[PDB]
């Protein structure tokens, strides 16, 4: 049967974990209803299907002791943080990477940038600058990837869908090659 794989999406609250997966699996921004499901995708690389299971999980303090239990036989994992949002930026140094590798120290974790489309929006810039911040570029999500010895770093837009596919293809090459 077709190689299967199983990816893990991790990251806080309002990151977008859940708009990406529905937007790639689908081809369709979340409206109104946005839904921790398993979603089951297929991709073709090197010219074979592939089974991608998709595993959303919740990003809040109350899921600290359950949402682990998701984890055994992950294949490869994507830390995600929005590039509007440097909180989110600094938690995965400061919570998903370490929560990860004491779970599962080898398997391969992909960091993901989210909300591209917003990078250069004017009113989240100047939001930003209310509090001091900027948002994320990418050289330092490229060395906050290495930092957490990620396998790549990507930046994505689940809205406009740019970047989208490459997350879950360089995802599948992780584990593949
Ligand atoms: N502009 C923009 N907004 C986005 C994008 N992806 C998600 N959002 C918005 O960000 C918010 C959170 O998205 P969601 O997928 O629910 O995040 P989450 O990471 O699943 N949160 P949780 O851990 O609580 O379940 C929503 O308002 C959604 O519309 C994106 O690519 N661009
Ligand atoms: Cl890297
Ligand atoms: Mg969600």
């Amino acid at each position: 049967s077709m190689q299967a794989i199983k990816c893990v999406v991790v990251g806080d609250g309002a990151v977008g974990k859940t708009c990406l997966l529905i937007s790639y699996t689908t081809n369709a921004f979340p409206g109104e209803y946005i839904p921790f499901d398993n979603y089951s995708a297929n991709v073709m690389v090197d010219g074979k299907p592939v089974n991608l299971g998709l595993w959303d999980t919740a990003g809040q303090e109350d899921y600290d002791r359950l949402r682990p239990l998701s984890y055994p036989q992950t294949d490869v994992f994507l830390i995600c943080f929005s590039l509007v949002s440097p909180a989110s930026f600094e938690n995965v140094r400061a919570k998903w990477y370490p929560e990860v590798r004491h779970h599962c120290p080898h398997t391969p974790i992909l960091l993901v940038g989210t909300k591209l489309d917003l990078r250069d929006d004017k009113d989240t810039i100047e939001r930003l600058r209310d509090k001091k911040l900027a948002p994320i570029t990418y050289p330092q999500g490229l060395a906050m990837a290495r930092e957490i010895g990620s396998v790549k770093y990507l930046e994505c837009s689940a809205l406009t869908q740019r970047g989208l596919k490459t997350v879950f293809d360089e995802a599948i090459r992780a584990v593949l090659g």
